[PDB]
């Protein structure tokens, strides 16, 4: 009975910087031409959402944030072809228009229709579908998943297997696919290779999972917090190392450990230093280092281009280099064929209403991933 | 009549830093086990040789320098298999032992037996084959081509077509193959792509030649010296641009010129800034920038890793990523099949004795490439 009209619901609104989320009553306008509207069933709490809170990921406020989710379609706008009423779905914070330079390219995925580079906090048409007390509220990354209902453009949503556990596959919306993809799509880890992951939060662990998926003989986890190590070895990390145990700087140890450098390194932290370390520790002639994480601060690093001239490759990606609308339904299909498990990434589950609690568990470094449910 | 014994000849000896080369009489010891000895017919004057002179490429002195050459084998040591007496050859400043981690790898070429990283200025065995007045003199990059006679290890020499004009194919020893290879092996330039070359000396021109060889629709030459432009368009550059004509910084102009960024950029200069420019000006999602040239100074650059995170790739190479002993005889074969011309790269020819004159023509930026002949 909701199709074609306004829905009154609860959302999590960030009125301004450095404040908690307030649960407010919200009006969600119905989907216009080429727009879908979705009943959220589960959303993950990711780092970038916290960066919205500190003001270090600059997007316009007030905003309904949140970008890692799954749910079910409530209705569709005119001429929507890719999804139907009731289809389970995952919003795509990196779109796939299928028509830009980037979408047409065989390697690229950072669709030119993205809202990441200079965020507008709107739908593709320049307007908002959310009001609170008549005050309009911005979208976030064309997703905005901190709400019982959202509306997104067709190029920001993917149909998925009608039977997927939405509490679990929502991780394919961001944290999993960002890490997994960094290893299997971007870096193209190969049989028997030696990998080295920097940062053992959930993206890092998904990287490790991507490195094991490829046939890596050695997967060296690096982190300053000991407590992250069990889980990493559980997911495939053959070895772990904590830089603060050592006298020598860690690329020096990782180089002698790997007999003159690793095949593939991954920076999954988001300090500046650690990116340089990771590049240096790969084999001088043919090593590949991948930037997964970055600080949102956006600052400049210092580095010796001698490291590249010997033959090293330094690259990075968003959303694990995955073309979003092609990839997500196959990535979920791969979960249902049991070609990897998601449980290890899910440490805390909460009702949507204790969103603020979940964000306390990320800031204290206790959560790998909190899931909010509806 | 020279096989198995000492040869008295002329060489160009650098007794110390920041002095001209002196023509001295030299004793060249005969080849030991697995060593070749070569009568030079032509050597090129490259930048790195001048960097030896200023003390900015640190190798031990005194030294017979020079690394871009061809010649003819005078004799061979025991158990040498790859070459015979009288075979025309090109010394390889980057070896191919065929046995290290790097040589065994399918992408790598920076053989671990190289003398580039921490130069010893010797043969592979740790000794010198050159004396002047009984004072021993170091080798350079296991080549030392500023001499009527040299001796190199078997893994630093390549047999070539018995009919090649040695005045011309010597360029495959360094400057040509460094540029050409950067485009066709390293970067893997593709059909119809948009290329952008920074620096239009002879390596840069060889890059341009490598970009035209691949099927590039657009090849944008960049240089601060107007006078380099005719030659670049001659070799395939479809367009040229001089940053000092403009108000906007050049990646900003190159970005609007290329409709949002080039497919492949190449830094072939060796300042720090220009490497960053070149990376920035390639397309954010799928662009590839290649470091060919570097300053020998070895300093640190400043850079925003946001540029990589969007999907950019930043890599570099020595000797155009070419596996030296496999590549040189096929690269020369490709010259004799007339699949590219070398004449455009050769601006000045001189007798070996006016070596100092040729080095004056590089420092004043008048030479693209001076060839010394014997
Ligand atoms: C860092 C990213 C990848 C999230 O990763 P993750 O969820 O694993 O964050 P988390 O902090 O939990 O994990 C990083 C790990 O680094 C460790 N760490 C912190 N400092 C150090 C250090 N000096 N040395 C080693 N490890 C460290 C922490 O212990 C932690 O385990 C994310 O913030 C990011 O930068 N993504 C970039 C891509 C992007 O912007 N996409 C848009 C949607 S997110
Ligand atoms: C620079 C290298 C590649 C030699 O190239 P080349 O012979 O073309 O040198 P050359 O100076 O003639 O050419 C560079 C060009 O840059 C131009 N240039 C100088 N400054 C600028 C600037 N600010 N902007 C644009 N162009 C510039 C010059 O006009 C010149 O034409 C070489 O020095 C090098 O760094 N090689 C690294 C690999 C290596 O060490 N291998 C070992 C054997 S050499
Ligand atoms: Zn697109
Ligand atoms: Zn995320
Ligand atoms: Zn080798
Ligand atoms: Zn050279």
């Amino acid at each position: 009975s909701t199709a074609g009209k306004v829905i009154k619901c609860k959302a999590a609104v960030l009125w301004e910087e450095k404040k908690p989320f307030s649960i407010e009553e919200v009006e969600v306008a119905p989907p216009k031409a080429h727009e879908v509207r979705i009943k959220m069933v589960a959303t993950g709490i990711c780092r970038s959402d916290d960066h919205v809170v500190s003001g270090t990921l600059v997007t316009p406020l007030p905003v309904i944030a949140g970008h890692e989710a799954a749910g079910i379609v409530e209705s569709i706008g005119e001429g929507v072809t890719t999804v139907r009423p009731g289809d389970k779905v995952i919003p795509l914070f990196t779109p796939q228009c299928g028509k830009c330079r980037v979408c047409k390219h065989p390697e690229g995925n950072f669709c030119l229709k993205n809202d990441l580079s200079m965020p507008r906090g709107t739908m593709q048409d320049g307007t908002s579908r959310f009001t609170c007390r008549g005050k309009p509220i911005h979208h976030f990354l064309g997703t905005s998943t901190f709400s019982q209902y959202t509306v997104v453009d067709e190029i920001s949503v993917a149909k998925i297997d009608a039977a997927s556990p939405l509490e679990k596959v929502c991780l394919i919306g961001c944290g999993f696919s960002t890490g997994y993809g960094s290893a299997v799509k971007v870096a193209k880890v190969t049989q028997g290779s030696t990998c080295a992951v920097f940062g053992l939060g959930g993206v890092g662990l998904s990287v490790i999972m991507g490195c094991k998926a490829a046939g890596a003989a050695r997967i060296i986890g690096v982190d300053i917090n000991k407590d992250k190590f069990a889980k990493a070895k559980e997911v495939g990390a053959t070895e772990c190392v904590n830089p603060q145990d050592y006298k020598k700087p860690i690329q020096e140890v990782l180089t002698e450990m790997s007999n003159g450098g690793v095949d593939f390194s991954f920076n999954v932290i988001g300090r500046l230093d650690t990116m340089v370390t990771a590049l240096s520790c790969c084999q001088e002639a043919y090593g590949v280092s991948v930037i997964v994480g970055v600080p949102p601060d956006s600052q400049n690093l210092s580095m010796n281009p001698m490291l590249l001239l010997s033959g090293r490759t330094w690259k990075g990606a968003i959303f694990g280099g995955f073309k979003s609308k092609d990839s997500v339904p196959k990535l979920v299909a791969d979960f249902m064929a049991k070609k990897f498990a998601l449980d290890p990434l899910i440490t805390h589950v909460l009702p949507f209403e204790k969103i603020n609690e979940g964000f306390d568990l990320l800031r204290s470094g206790e959560s790998i991933r909190t899931i909010l449910t509806f």
